[PDB]
């Protein structure tokens, strides 16, 4: 029965059956009395500000060949950009000009800025007084420590899918191991560790989700991107079923009940698969906002899946649209870094 499912999640027996029975019921009743669960956990332990971190998707570059990626190496139907050092840096004045106290800069493993560009790019941006975040992919512990000398903050890196079988299936040029031990170097470095996982790839089954919820709880990671796989035309997933919404919103709920502390995005992909998919999820226990901050004429050049939102208008919208929606969700913009606050308990 849900009752017995929501009262098991209420005492905090996270087992795997519990977290199994959790993402196997249908019902709309005990959905919903999971999503105000969440949301309840939300504000009681990271309250109403909805932080906002401002990305700039500096080069579509990319050395690996994941299979469900749009900006995958073999996929010749695509315009490959770089910023220069300079335009990202002015871009980021512009997002911190623009109110944001978090700059992301994300892209794909491009050799070319590794490590010593990124380097003086974080340089340039922590003297603007805000937090930086990277979300870089794999690369050498010595490259993640030359970061953190260099200011960088927090460090975004999705496990994907903690199937290590699966995991090797869809991203041939590494493996889950080598994945685990980015993140794990990460957190030891100090930076504030991201992690989090696509719903719904090909071959993944509800007891693979229930252990990429297992995963996280395991490492207690600060951030955690949850999000679903939208099958991208030119890869070799084109024909492959698009996550579900519904079964993706349980996974950010349990994610909140399960890490009740942690900074939860409500994600551009959930906001793809269904018209105001964010603001659902900033109801179901989110806490974070991530606006596209690229530039045009490269915004519309990154597109991991498609559909990809917020490419037709100016590219100066996001910002202060994410904040219309943060008031007309009655909620509050984040008023400092928006790290984590860890509520330490039993
Ligand atoms: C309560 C009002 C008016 C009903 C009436 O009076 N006529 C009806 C009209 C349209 C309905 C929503 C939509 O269906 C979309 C969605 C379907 C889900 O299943 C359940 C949730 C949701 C948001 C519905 C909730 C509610 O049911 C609504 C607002
Ligand atoms: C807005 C709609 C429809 C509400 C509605 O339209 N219900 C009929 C009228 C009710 N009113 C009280 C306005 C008047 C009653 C007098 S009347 O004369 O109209 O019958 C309601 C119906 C189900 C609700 C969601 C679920 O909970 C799950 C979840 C819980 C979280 O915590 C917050 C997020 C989320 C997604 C909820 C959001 C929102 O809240 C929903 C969509
Ligand atoms: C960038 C330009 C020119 C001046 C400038 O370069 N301004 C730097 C401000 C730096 N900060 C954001 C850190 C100030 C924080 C002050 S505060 O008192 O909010 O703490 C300034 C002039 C008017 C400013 C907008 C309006 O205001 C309305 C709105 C307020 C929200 O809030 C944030 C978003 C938004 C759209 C603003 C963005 C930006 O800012 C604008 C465009
Ligand atoms: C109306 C659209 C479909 C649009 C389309 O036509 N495409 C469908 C797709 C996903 C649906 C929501 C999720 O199920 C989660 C949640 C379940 C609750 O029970 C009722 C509320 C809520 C927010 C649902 C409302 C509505 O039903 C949604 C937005
Ligand atoms: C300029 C654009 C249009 C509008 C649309 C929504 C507006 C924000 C919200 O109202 C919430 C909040 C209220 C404070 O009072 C002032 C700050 C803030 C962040 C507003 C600034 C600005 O006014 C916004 C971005
Ligand atoms: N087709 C697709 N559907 C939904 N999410 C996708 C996707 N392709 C990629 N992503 C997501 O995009 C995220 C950032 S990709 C860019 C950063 C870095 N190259 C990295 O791989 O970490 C990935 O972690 C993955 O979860
Ligand atoms: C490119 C991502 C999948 S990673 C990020 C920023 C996150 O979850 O941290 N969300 C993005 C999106 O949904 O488009
Ligand atoms: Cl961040
Ligand atoms: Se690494």
């Amino acid at each position: 029965t849900g009752r017995e499912i929501l009262e098991k999640l209420e005492r905090r027996e996270f087992t795997r059956e519990v977290l199994k029975e959790a993402l196997s019921i249908n019902d709309r009743g005990f959905n919903e009395a999971l999503f105000k669960l969440a949301d309840e956990i939300r504000r009681k332990y990271v309250g109403d500000e909805v932080h906002i971190r401002a990305i700039i998707e500096f080069s579509n570059v990319c050395r690996k060949n994941c299979l469900y990626c749009g900006l995958r190496r073999d996929n010749k139907n695509l315009k490959r950009y770089r910023m220069t050092p300079e335009e990202i840096v002015e871009r980021a004045r512009l997002a911190v000009q623009f109110g944001a106290k978090t700059i992301v800069l994300q892209s794909g493993e491009d050799p070319y800025y590794m490590p010593d560009v990124i380097s003086d790019i974080v340089k340039e941006i922590k003297k603007m007084g805000v937090a930086v975040t990277l979300s870089l992919g794999e690369w050498p512990r010595e490259y993640y420590e030359k970061w953190k000398e260099a200011g960088a903050d927090r460090y975004l890196l999705r496990h994907e899918t903690a199937n290590p079988v699966l995991h090797r299936k869809l991203r041939p040029d590494t493996s889950f191991e080598n994945r685990l031990n980015c993140l794990l170097t990460l957190k030891e470095l100090g930076y504030e560790t991201g992690a989090g996982s696509m719903v719904g790839l090909p071959g993944q089954t509800i007891d693979d989700l229930v252990d990429d919820l297992l995963f996280l709880k395991e490492h207690d990671f600060d951030m955690v991107g949850i999000g679903p796989f939208i099958p991208h035309p030119d890869t070799p997933l084109a024909n492959e079923k698009k996550g579900d919404f519904t079964l993706t919103l349980k996974m950010v709920a349990l994610t909140r009940i399960l890490l009740p502390d942690s900074n939860i995005p409500a994600t551009t992909a959930m906001g793809t698969i269904v018209p105001g998919g964010r603001e659902i999820t900033l109801r179901c226990g989110a806490n974070v906002i991530m606006p596209n901050w690229t530039p045009s004429p490269y915004r519309q050049l990154y597109q991991l899946y498609p559909g990809k939102i917020s490419v037709f208008e100016k590219d100066t919208a996001s910002i202060p649209s994410v904040m219309k929606m943060i008031e007309l969700l009655g909620r509050k913009p984040g008023r400092d870094w928006g790290g984590r606050k860890r509520v330490f308990e039993t």
